[PDB]
């Protein structure tokens, strides 16, 4: 298992524009378009992602492409960022993945305010972290996916994911 098996079980594959658990357009592998409540605005931010008039609708290999660039993103946002970097040089292999997993969905921003579990990550606080992670908006809203990620930091192995 690796990242992008990871990340396409949690976010599956669509190839028509469509919301979010958040009602937010989206396209593709979890590829957030536009926060913005108008199609159209979604329709013009595709065509500018992808280069072509698409008309609200990718092919797989535009899909791919796009997951590619934003799973390379979230890395380098991890690297470049503060309060992130030192988090995931602390880690294990396993576990860097669950990090990014984290960031690809809620952004840079959203994860480095975990400032209290982050603390419990880099100290090796398994137990500890997994249940503070669960005292979230983000476990409340999407619990599955947030456990599946919970239970990879509290254990190190893709035991979440044998299943799925």
């Amino acid at each position: 298992m690796n990242i992008f098996e990871m990340l396409r079980i949690d976010e599956g594959l669509r190839l028509k524009i469509y919301k979010d658990t958040e009602g937010y357009y989206t396209i593709g592998i979890g590829h957030l378009l536009t926060k913005s409540p108008s199609l159209n605005a979604a329709k013009s931010e595709l065509d500018k992602a992808i280069g072509r008039n698409c008309n609200g609708v990718i092919t797989k290999d535009e899909a791919e492409k796009l997951f590619n660039q934003d799973v390379d993103a979230a890395v380098r946002g991890i690297l470049r960022n503060a309060k992130l970097k030192p988090v995931y040089d602390s880690l294990d292999a396993v576990r860097r993945c669950a990090l990014i997993n984290m960031v690809f969905q809620m952004g840079e921003t959203g994860v480095a305010g975990f400032t209290n579990s982050l603390r419990m990550l880099q100290q090796k606080r398994w137990d500890e972290a997994a249940v503070n992670l669960a005292k979230s908006r983000w476990y409340n809203q999407t619990p599955n996916r947030a456990k599946r990620v919970i239970t990879t930091f509290r254990t190190g192995t893709w035991d979440a994911y044998k299943n799925l």
